[PDB]
């Protein structure tokens, strides 16, 4: 890690092992979800300002060796030339995100900012390397749980859209195809009385969630059945 | 015709492309939508090329005749 | 440990027993699986930048004796003369990695090369200890699992070759080398599409990976295929 | 060779080529006769073509070791 | 290849260097020894590009030593 010290110049020191195993430890694998790791080590590479050594061991520590290695070569695919487009010039790889220790020394403005771009890269080859290829299948296996509001549902219908699909829920012309899974997937009393709207044409995505929170905001407590149940006087 | 008839949503408008495409894909037949799903690069496929793919699929019909022959050339036993 | 103080000067800390322990307990031992350990203490021997001094407390708290010799014979084992050739003249090799504390300063850029020396060779000496006589079956023994991924595969066929052969499976003039095992450890059907890609001389190493992941990744899932008996719909 | 002892035609003569390739075609093995009959723009194929199309699949024989292996490794009993 | 030396489809040279019907080429006449030797080059050439033996890395892993094999005669059959 790095920090700024007392008299305005940056200080080392190497990370306690008891921090990189807590945030293993408390954490699912990269594999079993993307999302936990690279965020911690999105935040990481911010407050502890790691040099190239020190990304080394978070990922050495926190990923499979099968996991950094996609982690680094989508890394490498990710580095820009100076026309900010993709190359794959070998120089230009490696010089942006090298494989072998650097010489980059943070006390240079010029090693300060390969670091920067180092960590900027490995975040952008820890979010790509987190992508289930294409899979309509686990699209189609998001369904809203019976206790589940629906805007708890619908982001985890975006997020499978994000992870296992090429389309961006949050597209403006992706709305009616993720409406309509919304609304298929939706709880069953739910997606029966979406389906039926007036005018359902003209419903965004977040008229549609407004609408399924009056059905679930109508859930009829469990305690509310019961009594009218035992109120009903009604026998066989 | 079930988008037309059903909807107020037309699937000839080419904002309606991706959406027509994954009901395609999703309501396709088992062995053809779990094809088309894994067809690289899909987000660059066309309706009309998902149709031409599922076609590819399709016309790989597997003949009832062939599939007869090739078990009676089993010759597996149990 | 030592670190670049806020004033310009080296500055000197003992490790905190909480380090050694954690990375002796969240590793297999040197015996186990040399890479674990190799790899922890090569980063660490740059983060924490350690005394000779510090060292010994690295390789006493993860290595039991055996391995500790084994390790610091093939340090010594490791050191080269001025003509960058091997030596075994006793002052040129106690020199460079003495088994005995030096009177190396830090404070001072003598002491400070023979520090980045002496973890160079430390670390040579791990990499090489860690070579279990050549053993070319085992290389042969390793085989893909029914459930192992070709990516996962890849890393275990290339620790065996680290392991147990003279040959570094990263070297671009390994490459056919690994592939070709790759191809003939892998899963039987995975093998078999691979042996009949069209241009295989033109595959990489990860071109190879890719392609077996795309038959993986058509697993046939289990559920999928029990599906398919039951509409079998065929009888005897 | 029969088409030259047995018949008056040139089976090299570029009017003969759509006639030995459909002899070539239906009397392959009858895998390899299957999938020729299948290829894509059949029509555009030459007799040359239709051989490098054969021998894909001959060339994709699929070793009476391998099958072996395969069976053995079946573990489906009955 | 023209004498440019770069491919080309010209009938009259790819029929002059690679003629299809027998050419009046006389031996006796450097002017014959040299399409000769033209001819002998791409004959040769048209064989190695002809050739393209298909892969098929199942025939290598098959090549396995007889019991009464001797490792060279082995040796020959996998290389």
């Amino acid at each position: 890690p790095l920090r700024m010290g007392g008299n305005g110049q940056l200080q080392y020191w190497p990370f306690s092992s008891s921090d990189l195993y807590n945030w293993k430890n408390n954490n699912p694998s990269f594999s079993e979800d993307p999302g936990k790791l690279t965020a911690l080590i999105e935040s990481v590479l911010t407050t502890h300002q790691p040099t190239w050594d020190d990304c080394q061991q978070l990922l050495g520590t926190l990923l499979t060796g099968e996991e950094k290695q996609r982690v680094l070569l989508e890394a490498r695919k990710a580095v820009r030339g100076n026309d900010g487009r993709p190359t794959q010039l070998p120089n230009e790889v490696d010089a942006a995100f090298p494989l072998e220790r650097p010489d980059w020394d943070y006390t240079t403005q010029r090693g300060r900012n390969h670091l920067v771009l180092y960590r900027q890269l490995l975040l952008a080859g820890m979010q790509n390397a987190g992508r289930s290829p294409t899979n309509l299948a686990k699209v189609k296996g998001i369904t809203q749980g019976p206790n589940e509001s629906p805007s708890a549902f619908l982001e985890r219908l975006k997020e499978a859209y994000r992870r296992y699909t090429p389309y961006d829920p949050e597209d403006p012309g992706q709305e009616t195809n993720v409406s309509m899974s919304f609304i298929w997937q939706s709880a069953p009393d739910i997606g029966r009385k979406l389906e039926r709207l007036e005018d359902l044409k003209s419903k965004t995505l977040g008229d549609l969630v407004r609408e399924a929170e009056k059905i679930f905001n109508k859930r009829e407590t469990p305690e509310e059945r019961e009594e009218r149940i035992r109120r009903e006087t009604e026998e066989k």
